[PDB]
This record gives structure tokens, C-alpha cells and sequence, in this order.
């Protein structure tokens, strides 16, 4: 296969449909991603920035080589992390990490997709601050462009997305859109959302940000979200998906279905004995109980919250594939709403 | 196949390999049980009784159907954990459960083999109170066998399994494996052991104990143990084993390997990309590294510790079925010699 390749297959509206080619796989999308502790899992930059260091992941064989994953693998620059984890900002970048140690650091765990290093503007901000905010991001995305292409196995091999910034503002999330594309990328994140905006604001956001990246690359929305929050985020163009809710509500108690999220450890549950989903073929629902894994949960046992997660996974995948097929049958404005009707 | 059947195949001094038949299935002796939250697996008699109660449990279909596990499982008959989890005694049972009452919980359950209701002596206890203790539990020993003869669908379907007591004396052990087998049981375990003990002192027990009991049938060694526990165990004599240990250890960081145990949160396994055990045939070993699952327990991700505890799990029912085949091969003698050489 090539280095990348984005192929739309179909298109309803806003939405597409089509595949990511790379040299370790094919990404079929819309695309949930999930982290990988799917056609591509997520790594996590900042942790292993840390623990056990991006050098010591390089003298381990690399990130694919040690999740066992041997599939694409999308990392982001860390700063999002950074920021929320964590801090002193420089034009330089940020002490607490640079586009040029972010790449290199990616470049270290060997990730086939490579995010720019931004600043993922806090909400709500006044239009001065999200203007200064984005402009340092669009001069850290040429650093972060010039760091990929110095690296000849890292430009050959990988891919390098650019972030789109401009906090809730038209004007600099297209003067955004217009440095990143004359930058040129391989793919465009819509970042700076998913930061407490809430649904209506970030679809509002959506509506006009999403139309000024390229369209013929992939657009991927960072940290987004719920089914509810998927859905219409393809409804407005959005290919790319990441968001630690799955994993999260697995460990807390919370399942997706088809029929909204559920609290498992309720007592309602504790004499349910459909699965946790009555349409899904996860292995969770092929085998197992509401009422079972109630009674893990309930009483500490670590696999009631594996299968929680295993659950919630596969739930986001069946999701993804709902929607690629109903883009591709031309449905899709349908499945939308019927899936709202359902899920609310 | 029958109700009951336990035929010996091959024996090397006091070690024994075999089978137990019943209807739900074939367990190849010496058996590993393991909790089920392997030929047979544990139910927690004591945590059902209490959630969701052993009624519902019964509402719900029974424990086979509750947690999707088709083949036989034993219940123990609640007393130990009531003691060492929960007090008040007398002769009619335990205020915090009496014979009957728990094998009544056992049959709600619909276990396969049924534990009757004993007192699993303190230790150390004077030869008085040992055999006060010893001589109640056979008091209830009998109470156990009329309440479990009483209920046709258990009497027909199950099998029930008596508890020596009698502490660390000899003679006691006697009397009380002479109660035993004139009340007559499908099974005989060795209980009030792993109470503090020690294994010269256990092994010493076990040493006089064993032979007292039918020889034509089971011997069980109740909450037993590491790895060198097992095999000392059943060079004297033991056909099945339970322990929490393998799911314990699994949560906390501990391994089981044939070079013996291993802390993997320990840093020198951070860049060791040995698998957990070199000859485990586990999927866990198949697939992953000591560093990964280093990684992802020091993360506190549930991940590591679910990999920790299947691989444990496999550890002990590969330990048994290179037990199994030695006694049948007769080479078992030699067996335990080179274990215990690399274990320790
Ligand atoms: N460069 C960059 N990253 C962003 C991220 C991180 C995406 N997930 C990374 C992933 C790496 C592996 C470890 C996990 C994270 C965001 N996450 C959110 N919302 C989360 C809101 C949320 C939703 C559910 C639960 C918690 C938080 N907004 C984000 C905006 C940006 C952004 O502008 N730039
Ligand atoms: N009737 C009865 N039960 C006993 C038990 C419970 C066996 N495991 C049940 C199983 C049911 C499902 C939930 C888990 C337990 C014992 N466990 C131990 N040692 C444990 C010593 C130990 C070893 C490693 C870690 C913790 C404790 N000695 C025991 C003696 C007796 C006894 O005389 N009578
Ligand atoms: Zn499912
Ligand atoms: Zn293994």
C-alpha cells in the first residue's frame, strides 16, 4: 500500500464514506479509534513520554511491536494532555515539550499517524486570546511539518495531521483552516472542541469549521464523543473519531446501547437477564447478562469491568459500521434519525 | 454419564491421576478449581447467599445458567467464609446458617458438588477444643447428608462431599475420617488446614491424614495453594485443589512461573521482553511481553491485571496436566524433584 491515500466511496450530504490507505493497514471510515490500552488504536504521547520514555519504547521495538498491534497506530503531539494533566508557555513550547520533541518523540514510538503540536484553546475564550492562541498553533503547525519532514523514515512511512484552532470564532477558524492548508498536511484535525462547550455549540461550530478543511483529506474531530455526539458530527463531514468515554463508562458502571447508556450497577439490573444489548454481537452479548455482570460490578470483580469495556468497544465499532453502510446505501439521514428516536 | 463416578487410572506411590464422571461433564484428577469470577470451576456460596441471594439466584435459573458455564461446579458450604469474613455459634449452626440451610442454599444454586456444613478448627487449637470441633462437624457432617438425601433433584443430580477435621492431631484426624466414611459421602476432603500453618506442618498432617480416607474415592484439600503446595499435596496423596492464590496474585502484581513467583511491577521488568513465563503456552504469553503488562499495571489499567489473572489460571492448569501426565506416566517422583529444583 502507499504511505496514505484517502478514497471517498460515497457521500450523503456532509457525510462520507471511504478508506485510509497506509503501508500497515487500511482505515475504513467514519473510523472510531480507540485506545489501544478497529483498523487503527490510539497511543498514548504523554504517558509514555514519561513512563517508560519514548527512548526506551524505541529500544523495546517500537509502539507497534510492544501492544502486540501491528496495525496503523494514531498518537497525539501531547500538549492537549500536557495542559489538562499536567505548565509554563513559551513561544518555544510548553515546560512542565516542543513541536520538534513531539514529533521526535512520535517519531520514537513510531506511529503511523503523527498530530501536530498545538495549544488546544481553553472555553470560553475572548476573541483576542483565541486569535493569539490559534496564530501560535499555526506557526507550532510548520515547526511540527518542518520536525515530520526532517526525519526521511518518518516522512516516508508515516502521516502528519494539522490542527484547526480558533475556539468558537468563524473568522480565525477559517484563517486557521487557510494557514494549515497552505502548510499542506496529509490529514486536518478540528481541534479546540470537546472543551465544555456543550452538543449544540460544538455542531454549531461544526457547521461552518468543517467545509473550509480540504475536503478531499480526512477530518478528524479530537476527544469527540458520545453516539449522539458521533452521529451528528458525521452528519456535518467529520471522518476521524477518538474519545475516552467507551473505556471510561466501562470502568465506572456505564454500557452504550442502542437505547441510550445504562447503569449497570442499578438494581434494576440485578434480575435482567437480556444482554447488555439486544442487538449487539459483541462476545459480551453473545454469552452474558445484564444481571451477571451486575453482580461482578457490584461486588469489585475486575472482569465484570473488562466486559463492560469489551461491550462498549464493540458497541462504538457496530456504530461506525451502522454508519458507514447507511452512507453507503444513501440512508444515512435516516439511520440518523432513527437512531436519535431510539437513543434518546 | 452417571450422577458419580471417580475411577483411578494410574497411580505412583500415594499420588493418583484419574477421573471424576458426572452428568455435566469429566473432571481429569488432580484437578485445579478455579473461582469462576478447567473441568470444573467455584461457586462463592458465602457472596450468593448474601447478593442476590441464593432464591434469586434460583429465579434466575441457577448458577450454570447464571454465569454461562455449562459444566459441573462446586459450592463450599459457607461456614469458613462466614467465620473469617462475617458471629454467633451454637449446635444448630452459625448466626451472623446451619446443615441444612446451607445445603439448601447449595441445591438453590443447583451446584454439582455439594460441600456438607463443617467448622474449619482455628489455629492452633488445644486437643480439647480440636475435638469439640471436630466432633460438631460431625454432627452437622450427618445433618448435611440427610438434609442433601432429602431433596430428589440433589440426590439424584449432585454429589456430596464430607470435611475432616481434627486439627494437626492424628488421632483426631481418625476419628473424625471414621465418622466420615460411616455416614458415607461421594467425596472426602481434608479440611482445617491452610490456617496458619505452615507446609512442614501441613505436609506432616497430610502425611497420616490422607491414607485414613477411602482410598476408592476423592480427597479434596480445601484451600490449597502456591505451586510447591500442590505438588507436595498430591505426593500425598490430594486429587483436587481450590485457592484464591492464582486470582489474588493476579490483581496484585504476582505471576506464577516455573522459575517461581515474579512482582512484575518491579522495574527490572520494564524492558524485559520475555513473555511471562518462557514455556506457558497461555494466550497471554503467546501475545505479550513483562514490559506491556508492566506497563499497564503500573498505569492502573484494568488490562494488565485481567492479563495477569488468566495467565495465573492457565499456570495452575498447566502445573496440573504436567502433574497428570507424569503420574501417568510414572515419571512423577521425578517430576516434583525438578519442579521444585527451578521453582525455588
Ligand atoms: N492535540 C489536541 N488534542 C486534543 C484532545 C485530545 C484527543 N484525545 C487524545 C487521547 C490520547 C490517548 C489518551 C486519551 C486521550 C482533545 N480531547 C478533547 N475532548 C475530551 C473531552 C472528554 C470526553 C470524555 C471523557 C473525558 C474528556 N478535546 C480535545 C482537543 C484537542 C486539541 O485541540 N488538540
Ligand atoms: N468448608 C471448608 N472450607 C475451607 C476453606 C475454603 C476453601 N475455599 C472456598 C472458596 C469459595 C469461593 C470463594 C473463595 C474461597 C479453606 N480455605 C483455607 N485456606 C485458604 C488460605 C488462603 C490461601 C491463599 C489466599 C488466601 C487464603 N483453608 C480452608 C479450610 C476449609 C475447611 O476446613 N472447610
Ligand atoms: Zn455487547
Ligand atoms: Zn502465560
Amino acid at each position: 500500500r502507499p504511505r496514505f491515500s484517502f478514497s471517498i466511496a460515497a457521500r450523503e450530504g456532509k457525510a462520507r464514506t471511504g478508506t485510509i490507505e497506509m503501508k500497515r493497514g487500511v482505515i475504513r471510515t467514519p473510523a472510531f479509534m480507540p485506545v489501544g490500552t478497529a483498523d487503527i488504536i490510539l497511543g498514548n504521547t504523554y504517558h509514555l513520554m514519561l513512563r517508560p520514555g519514548a527512548e526506551r519504547i524505541a529500544k523495546l521495538g517500537g509502539l507497534h511491536s510492544f501492544m502486540g498491534w501491528d496495525r496503523p497506530i494514531l498518537t497525539d503531539s501531547g500538549g492537549y494532555q500536557v495542559m489538562s494533566l499536567s505548565t509554563k508557555q513559551s513561544e518555544e513550547g510548553v515546560t512542565f515539550l516542543s513541536p520538534e520533541r513531539s514529533i521526535e518523540i512520535q517519531h520514537l514510538l513510531g506511529s503511523d499517524i503523527v498530530m501536530a503540536f498545538d495549544e488546544c484553546t481553553p472555553y470560553p475564550a475572548t476573541p483576542s486570546r483565541a486569535a493569539s492562541s490559534m496564530e501560535r498553533s499555526m506557526r507550532w503547525a510548520k515547526r511540527s511539518r518542518d520536525a515530520f519532514d526532517s526525519r526521511k523514515e518518518q516522512a516516508e512511512n508515516a502521516a502528519l495531521f494539522g490542527i484547526q484552532q480558533g475556539s468558537v470564532f468563524e473568522n480565525l477558524r477559517q484563517q486557521s483552516a487557510d494557514a494549515l492548508a497552505e502548510i499542506g498536511f496529509d490529514g486536518y484535525a478540528v481541534g479546540g472542541l470537546a472543551v465544555g462547550e456543550g452538543q449544540d455549540e460544538m455542531f454549531r461550530v461544526l457547521d461552518f469549521s468543517v467545509p473550509m478543511l480540504p475536503d478531499d483529506k480526512p477530518h478528524y474531530l479530537m476527544g469527540v464523543g458520545k453516539p449522539d455526539d458521533i452521529v451528528g458530527a458525521v452528519e456535518r463531514g467529520i471522518d476521524m473519531f477518538d474519545c475516552v468515554l467507551p473505556t471510561r463508562s466501562g470502568r465506572n458502571g456505564q454500557a452504550f446501547t442502542w437505547d441510550g447508556p445504562i447503569n449497570i450497577r442499578n438494581a434494576r439490573f440485578s434480575e435482567d437477564l437480556k444482554p447488555l444489548d439486544s442487538e449487539c454481537h459483541c462476545a459480551v452479548c453473545q454469552k452474558w447478562s445484564r444481571a451477571y455482570i451486575h453482580h461482578l460490578i457490584r461486588a469489585g470483580e475486575i472482569l465484570g469491568a473488562m466486559l463492560m469495556t469489551e461491550h462498549n468497544i464493540a458497541f462504538y465499532q457496530q456504530l461506525m459500521q451502522k454508519i458507514r453502510d447507511s452512507i453507503s446505501e444513501g440512508r444515512f439521514s435516516q439511520f440518523a434519525q432513527d437512531f436519535r428516536a431510539r437513543y434518546f
